[PDB]
């Protein structure tokens, strides 16, 4: 049965999840997306979105979408655009998602970015 | 020794992957952003790629980028759009990645989608 919107007592969504068109949370095309009924702006940042951040440390594209592609980390990011960086040459950040630093600052979870040169997070099985 | 770009003789690399500055290759920013050597348009898709379509069945975003997240299939999707749509309306489509089909048509692996009114590989992960 539906958990937020019109057939829920127009009742929202917890940690800003969007509530989709049918009642219920989420963060994907289907509770964010056309139909919507409130918290629509979840994945949505930048200047035009009262100059809200990104969940997860995701970084914001320059049309306001978070994300951690080139399109939104790379050319005309807004914010928390370092989110693929660590180590030592970056103030020694760590990884999101446990991640492991590379000895070339960079965030991944092949082997060679575990491997040798591995700054944090280097847990992988093998 | 490297294994794409210039240290590599120029080889690039297989199935259009992005090859780093470094001389590996991959398809997130590390390998397609900047210094990138060649291929560096893998994720890029639509109208600007001359009608590119995306990989794994992405949705082609408004802004060419390929991807399923909040801002890919939705308004200004360009193509295969159809990402997350499944069952009867759509023609008895399967959801990849042996996501359930909901009541509504939309693929997820939550318990609203799996549970009552499910209409396809409802099985519930374990």
């Amino acid at each position: 049965a539906p958990v937020c919107g019109v057939r829920a007592s127009g009742r929202v969504c917890p940690d800003g999840y969007c509530c989709s068109q049918w009642g219920y949370c989420g963060t994907t095309e289907e509770y964010c997306g056309k139909g919507c009924q409130s918290q629509c702006d979840y994945n949505r940042c930048g200047k035009e979105f009262g100059g809200k951040e990104c969940h997860d440390e995701l970084c914001c594209s320059q049309y306001g979408w978070c994300g951690n592609s080139d399109g939104h980390c790379g050319e005309g990011c807004q914010s928390q655009c370092s989110y693929w960086r660590c180590g030592k040459d970056f103030g020694g950040r760590l990884c999101t998602e446990d991640m492991c630093c590379s000895q070339y600052g960079w965030c991944g979870l092949t082997d060679d970015h575990c491997e040798d040169g591995c700054q944090s997070q280097c847990d992988l099985p093998t």
